[PDB]
């Protein structure tokens, strides 16, 4: 019943209150059948669906590019690369067309087809299509917006694969800028920000402003139940009478990570620490 924001995009505006009901239904059954996979049934329905509303409103019409871009993602899961490019930019010119240059819907066509290239490594070409979004969801959102960052984030990973590493910095920074003030300093998109910006440090040999990420994510969660964390106890581990001395997911990464991190640095018991540790927080 109930679509993300970032699908809007296959969904007509509002109900659809004043597109004929069997359109409507016609239109929920090639969702329902995708959502499966079910594509013997999805497809025929969504190419009906096409031609009844060519015959209504023209090629040049909303409903026809929304109809497109649920079509064009099953080709897209189906590894018809090719197909589904030509049909996002067919859905791209209508939305242009009759929507405006920089409307919310032509950002997730945009979005959709970075997201194609990219994931078929034409990283080049996809990233000033992933920019125009950005340009588009700034002009609407403002530039201070979560999504705005959220999109900086997908432009970084972008850049991030062609090794421009002084623009990925930057727009880990500017989104975890945004996510930081506009969001709570404890917000779950701040950690997730965070481990990206790591991730583009470990890249560049940069271990030591990766570690320092890592660990200021697991203090202020620590801080957060009892305001010393578990990588003070595995340094102290590292660096070494009558009894012995016995003793969120976005965090259980954290800790995978800064374990890893430990023993790529070959501190085997500040590693096997946090990897425990690891393991007890995933169970």
């Amino acid at each position: 019943h109930h679509h993300s924001s970032g699908r809007e995009n296959l969904y007509f505006q509002g109900g659809g209150y004043e597109i004929p009901a069997r359109l409507r239904t016609l239109h929920n059954l090639v969702i329902q059948y995708a959502s499966q996979g079910r594509y013997e049934v999805a497809v025929p329905l969504c190419k009906q669906a096409l031609e009844d509303l060519e015959k209504t409103s023209g090629h040049d019409h909303p409903d026809v590019a929304t109809m497109l871009n649920i079509l064009a993602l099953v080709y897209r899961d189906q590894n018809k690369y090719k197909d589904a490019a030509n049909l996002l930019n067919d859905a791209l010119a209508i939305r242009e067309k009759t929507l405006g240059k920089d409307h919310p819907a032509v950002a997730a066509t945009l979005n959709n087809l970075a997201v194609l290239y990219g994931k078929r490594g034409k990283y080049k070409e996809a990233e000033p299509l992933c920019k125009r979004a950005l340009e588009i969801r700034e002009k609407v959102l403002g530039k201070d917006h979560p999504d705005v960052a959220k999109q900086l984030n997908n432009l970084a990973l972008l850049c991030q694969n062609q090794g421009k590493y002084e623009e990925v910095e930057y727009y880990y920074q500017r989104a975890l800028e945004i996510y930081q003030t506009k969001l709570g300093p404890d917000d779950p998109n701040v950690a997730k920000t965070k481990n990206n910006l790591a991730s583009c440090y470990l890249k560049q040999g940069k271990f030591k402003q990766a570690e320092t990420l890592y660990k200021e994510i697991l203090t202020r969660a620590h801080e957060r139940e009892f305001g010393k964390p578990i990588w003070m106890h595995a340094e102290e581990r590292e660096e070494c009478t009558s009894f012995g001395e016995y003793g969120s997911p976005t965090v259980t990464t954290t800790l995978k990570n800064l374990g890893a991190l430990y023993r790529r640095q070959g501190k085997f018991e500040a590693a096997e620490t946090l990897e425990e540790a690891a393991m007890r927080s995933r169970k």
